[PDB]
């Protein structure tokens, strides 16, 4: 993944990282301009997906001349979220370093989204372009390796976020099958307002609790040898936690960053690219999901975020 | 559902929550010994499950007079799966508190066993034993609204397990949708050798982590109103934590505790169950997974407890 993030860093040349984070209305909304417009997104899937894609899970009927009937509701539904998916896909995918697919978007209606979300990270395989679950997985090493399975051999996810506070060892059933190795990214400061009540006034011998989360979980990642077999832990830290993402850069020169919150969270992407700066900036994977999902045009969302890092990023060079 | 709990406890005079995590051997063996058995299970599922119940996701292939065909490798693994979990319900389903089913496991077969997990929640609503969906489940706000739209509404749930690193707003989009009111239980203390690490190792003004978040928890609950609308929010405390447990008690006298730990993970029953004590017995759910699913007689194992548990506390009384 190392290598993976590397060389697509050097084709698109951005840390942009799209969240793909579909809701009720965005499904809706989108099917409603779909029967209106004569389905010319669903179009442009078809032709678009170079060598063409075909979805595994219900493949013939997404692939299909005309669309389900307003009597299936059920198979209406899937049609139509996964083509959304795909068109947020295909609009943006010329200025995306990864997409992050958060699992909870994907589970309101049971097995269904589950079909739909294994469709879109096999796509994103199928176009190589590098993925992220946001789970926010934690268990006992026993469970956690079930989770594994889904993340990895069933999705081939390339990452995951995971939640360290039952401690580091849950690491080596995430990250390890002894002979495979997977990426991880582990909570260490979040974007919401009330964030602080744990992660910054929970402390050890001075250090705030995100610190000591930080530390320990490097420590293990060195215990695992990810870095040598081309994986790593990284560290979610937000947008909006400036302090916090300077911190970790110094302490942790080369890790590798995932930071939420710029766009519908208002989270200041030049202050925190700044801030949390790697040379090698694949090492600050900026996510954008709603000012993207739910803008008037995604691709040129995309675009102006594009160039807004690009800009940040000549500042900082 | 704290009277729900109640009016289950005067019923089953236990406290014993079954844990249904079923992985690849259980589910390979059981049907390994049906084959050979001629499905003396599956025919005790199909006459047992009183007013029968009918599967909604492949209800007609699951009641069927004959099992899928070994060419049906898909349909076959889905068959026994559901009356894997359908038979641990029905043999041990009259000395159960509560059933708490691990997310992880139903998981790595992609839609398949979340339609499973489908069936078997709904089958114990049909049964109306209380349920527990372990998925430690943590984001924020917006995100978490659809972990509760999968949970409470889809799988109509009576409860989760949740995670709150990130800190305690979190509740407020769990636990409530202004209206409907739900229960959770947050990780206060696990049972993996390292959970001291942050639990117990951070801390504010002496408090050691797990104690701060258990007291941020509660704060947080009342905030929420939950035990006037019959909810609350609980702690998950490890069955090998004894003297966690017993602080927890002390601290917050009326408190519901999730204690998993016992059988497969040697936590000590007895030492556990008298420090966590409450005379509100379903304030301590003793969770047994493994020590009753993997054992050659679940019905038996599950006996065994209860008597354990029952003598415990009569002891206690
Ligand atoms: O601290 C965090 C951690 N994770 N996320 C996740 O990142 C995404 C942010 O999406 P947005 O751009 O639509 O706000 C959502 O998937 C959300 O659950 C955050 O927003 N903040
Ligand atoms: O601290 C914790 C928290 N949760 N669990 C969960 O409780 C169950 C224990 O099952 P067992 O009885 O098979 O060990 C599993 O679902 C596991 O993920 C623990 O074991 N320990």
């Amino acid at each position: 993944l190392k290598i993976k993030l590397q060389k697509r860093r050097d084709e698109v040349n951005t840390c942009l990282c799209i969240g793909l984070d579909p809701d009720e209305a965005d499904i809706k909304s989108f099917m409603q301009s779909e029967k209106q417009n004569g389905y010319q997104s669903v179009k442009k899937n078809l032709s678009n997906s170079g060598e063409l894609f075909a979805p595994q899970m219900g493949g013939q009927m997404l692939l299909a001349e005309t669309p389900p009937k307003e009597a299936q509701e059920k198979d209406e539904f899937f049609y139509f979220f996964n083509h959304f998916c795909f068109y947020i896909i295909n609009e943006t995918k010329e200025y995306a370093l990864a997409y992050k697919m958060n699992f909870a978007f994907y589970l309101p209606y049971g097995s269904l989204g589950v079909d739909v979300l294994k469709n879109v990270f096999d796509y994103l395989h199928h176009l190589n372009v590098p993925t992220i679950l946001d789970i926010k997985m934690n268990d006992i090493g026993n469970t956690v390796k079930h989770y594994r399975k889904f993340i990895f051999d069933y999705l081939r996810s390339d990452s995951c976020t995971a939640n360290i506070y039952m401690g580091t060892q849950m690491l080596r059933d995430i990250c390890l099958d002894c002979k495979r190795y997977y990426s991880t990214f582990v909570l260490v400061k979040t974007t919401n307002a009330d964030s602080h009540i744990f992660q910054n006034r929970l402390s050890l011998d001075g250090k705030e609790a995100y610190v000591v989360i930080a530390e320990e979980a490097q420590k293990m990642a060195k215990q695992l040898h990810l870095e040598e077999n081309g994986e790593f832990v990284g560290f979610v830290v937000g947008a909006n936690c400036y302090d916090e993402i300077k911190k970790i850069r110094e302490l942790f020169p080369d890790c590798y960053i995932l930071a939420p919150g710029v766009g519908a969270q208002k989270g200041d992407l030049r202050k925190m690219l700044c801030n949390g700066y790697s040379k090698n900036y694949e090492k600050v994977l900026i996510n954008v999901g709603r000012a993207i999902t739910k803008s008037g045009s995604p691709q040129q969302a995309a675009r102006e975020y594009h160039q807004q890092i690009k800009e940040v990023l000549a500042e900082l060079q």
